[PDB]
């Protein structure tokens, strides 16, 4: 990327004394950064949030040139305790630099967690490194946990952070409070249709005029060739889709991920407009009131409210506390204005109400507008407050050795009864489920997508043994692994053992790729096809039980055969239980104490022989 000029100079030229950097992948850290940046005004200060990737952090050395200057880092962790893609350069710089940061004042809030090994790795590193470099910490490191409730961890940290800042710099709670807007509304009663965004992510008309290379800013509209129901029963809906990436020049390997940009439910969009009495077809733009910022709009503009609510805004996840806080002013019934205002509390009934009535109940914006009927905010402000609609990732279920021009997806459609009382539908899966191949040329079901390279890969040597554990939709990446493994064999190569440990409720309910797997097994592509049917008997039978059963042979492949272990699917419980079972296997056949088995297994991970492709 081409770097922006010195952030320190921008701050000087714009009267800013605090800058907040975000290492964000799915926007969580980015949003916290903006919240902190906006907070500054309430304390006699002025800040800006910034993407570290667009700057050279070596300029931190010049920050002391600004009086009462301070830098805050909101850093989330990804991969294997890595830094977010956008924080890679900063991370590389921190280890390599020897620059002296004497005079620099900092604070760090990490978006870390517990269902992962190095929980909050990045956050801890930045906070530690800046100090080593000579900078002085102005407030304790924050350790947020997305497994419980990050929002609340942030609220807690934030509540103590500002007072600490005011006391150190000797500033007053000046601003106190008062509704402030980041963007101004400009309605376009004309506008040449050719310059109105209709859902594209980057360059205007980029969805209609496709031009490579394609990525997150320029997605490729892949035609949906196939979309079929995978499960045999009716309990749920599991689907297999095939996206045509021919002529896109996109490359991929088994184990990578495919991201898609979905469209919200039209009915839901319609109702929001209706309940607010807003005309959704109004063409408009929301322009930053700060003419100096590079963030000219909250989303592609000009555009209609309908398009924004459909392709650019998140209207289904529970609104964050600051959003409800800003909306409170539009609730005409006192008790309702009060509940909304108190959602941002660090303790008490207001906090409990938020955790239960909003988060736990999974109340999206429309639900709140319906249940607190006096809340009728203007459409333009709400659009400024809502977070951006994020792309959804899927473990590519095919091998490029076999399907170089097609990317496959295996997904379960999300649809559940929320405690809010309504049925919530998953944005991307509901949208993907409705995509229909059409028929030859009559209608073209297109899916905006791009590929994100992962580190989940089959061994370089075809002879290395492979142990795959992926129950449920965790089978997704392994279909690619297996197609490729079978391919290698077909190509005359010597392939080591390939074992699949799969699981589903019942063979006649949701045994995904039943036919394909049976075929691969029959042809020898799969050395063993171990399937745990969890509900075909009174007790549970899970993949870990099969692993325990085969402990002796697996240990042989692991300790003597240099086998590679892969775990995909549920990251919350399955992955951990599977990990624990491997601990026990190693502990028995080592032999060695549990503590040592853990180390042994954690080493396999570091040496690239124990990989994960899990999610929640
Ligand atoms: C690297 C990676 C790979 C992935 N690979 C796959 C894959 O191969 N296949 C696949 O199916 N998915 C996969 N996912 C999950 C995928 O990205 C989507 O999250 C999933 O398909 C649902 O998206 P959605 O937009 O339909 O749902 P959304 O509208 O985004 O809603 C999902 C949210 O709803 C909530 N939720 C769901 N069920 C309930 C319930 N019963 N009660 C309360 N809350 C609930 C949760 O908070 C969840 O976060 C992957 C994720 C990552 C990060
Ligand atoms: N937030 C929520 O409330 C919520 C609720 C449901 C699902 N989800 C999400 O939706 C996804 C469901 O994916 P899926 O359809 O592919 O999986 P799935 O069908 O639910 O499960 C696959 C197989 O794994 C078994 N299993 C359950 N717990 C296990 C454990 N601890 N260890 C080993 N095996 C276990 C299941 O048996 P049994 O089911 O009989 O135990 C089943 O046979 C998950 O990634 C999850 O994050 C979220
Ligand atoms: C694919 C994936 C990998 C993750 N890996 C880690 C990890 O190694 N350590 C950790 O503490 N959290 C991990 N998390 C959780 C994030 O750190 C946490 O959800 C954070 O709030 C995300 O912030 P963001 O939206 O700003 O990127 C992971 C989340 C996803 C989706």
């Amino acid at each position: 990327p081409v770097k922006e000029s010195s952030f320190v100079e921008k701050m000087k030229k714009t009267g800013r004394n605090i800058i907040v950097f975000y290492g964000s992948q799915t926007g969580t850290a980015e949003e916290f950064a903006n919240r902190l940046s906006k907070d500054a005004h309430r304390y006699g200060m002025r800040g800006m949030s910034a993407d570290p990737e667009e700057y050279d952090l070596a300029d931190l050395s010049s920050l002391p040139e600004i009086d009462k200057s301070l830098v805050v880092f909101c850093m989330a962790t990804y991969g294997e305790g890595d830094p977010t893609d956008n924080a890679q350069d900063f991370y590389d710089w921190l280890q390599e630099t020897d620059v002296d940061l004497t005079g620099v004042k900092f604070a760090v809030f990490g978006l870390g967690n517990k269902t992962y090994e190095h929980f909050n790795a990045m956050g801890k590193y930045v906070d530690q490194r800046l100090e080593q470099l000579g900078a002085q910490r102005i407030f304790e490191l924050g350790l947020g946990d997305d497994d419980g409730n990050l929002e609340e961890d942030f609220i807690t940290w934030r509540e103590q952070f500002w007072p600490a800042v005011c006391e150190f710099f000797g500033v007053e709670a000046t601003g106190e409070e008062s509704s402030i807007r980041q963007y101004e509304l400009v309605v376009h009663e004309d506008m040449d249709v050719a310059k109105v965004y209709t859902g594209e992510m980057g360059r205007l008309k980029s969805y209609e005029n496709q031009k490579p290379p394609f990525d997150a800013k320029n997605p490729f509209l892949a035609a949906v060739t196939a979309n079929r129901k995978l499960n045999q029963g009716t309990e749920r809906h599991l689907m297999h889709l095939e996206l045509d990436i021919s002529d896109s020049k996109i490359r991929y390997e088994s184990g990578d991920h495919v991201a898609v940009y979905p469209a919200n439910d039209s009915a839901l969009v319609n109702q929001i407009g209706e309940i607010l009495g807003a005309d959704l077809d109004v063409i408009m733009s929301l322009n930053n009131l700060d003419e100096e910022s590079n963030k000219k709009h909250p989303f592609p503009c000009p555009t209609t409210y309908r398009t924004a609510l459909t392709y650019y805004l998140d209207i289904t996840n529970p609104p964050r506390t600051n959003v409800l806080y800003e909306l409170a002013q539009y609730a005409s019934e006192p008790s309702e204005q009060e509940h909304l205002h108190k959602m941002a509390s660090s303790s008490g009934e207001g906090k409990e109400l938020y955790l239960s009535w909003v988060v736990e109940a999974r109340r999206h914006i429309l639900a709140i507008l319906q249940d607190y009927p006096s809340l009728r905010p203007p459409i333009d402000h709400l659009c400024e407050l809502l977070p951006r609609l994020q792309a959804r990732y899927y473990a590519i279920a095919s091998s490029s050795k076999v399907h170089p021009n097609s990317v496959h997806i295996c997904a379960v459609a999300v649809e559940y009864e929320a405690k809010s009382g309504r049925v919530n539908k998953g944005v991307a899966t509901s949208w993907l489920r409705a995509k229909e191949p059409a028929g030859e040329n009559g209608g073209r079901a297109l899916v905006p997508m791009f590929v994100r390279k992962s580190q989940f890969r089959l061994p370089f040597k075809s002879t290395t043994p492979v142990i795959m554990v992926g129950p449920g939709t965790g089978i997704a990446p392994f279909m690619g692994f297996i197609q490729e493994r079978a391919w290698l064999r077909e190509q005359g190569k010597e392939v080591g053992e390939t074992l699949l440990y799969y699981g589903c409720r019942r063979s006649d309910e949701d045994y995904l790729y039943r036919e394909e797997l049976a075929r691969f097994h029959k042809d020898g592509a799969l050395t063993q096809l171990n399937v745990a049917f969890s509900r075909e008997q009174a007790h549970k039978v899970y993949v870990q039980h099969l692993l325990k059963r085969d402990r002796e042979h697996l240990w042989k492949l692991i300790h003597e055969g240099g086998a590679h272990i892969y775990v995909a699917g549920d990251a919350r419980n399955m992955a951990k239980d599977v990990q624990n079972t491997f601990y026990d296997i190693v502990a028995e056949f080592g032999p060695m104490e549990h503590t040592q088995a853990v180390d042994y297994v954690k080493k396999l991970m570091t040496k690239g022989r124990y990989s994960l492709n899990v999610w929640s």
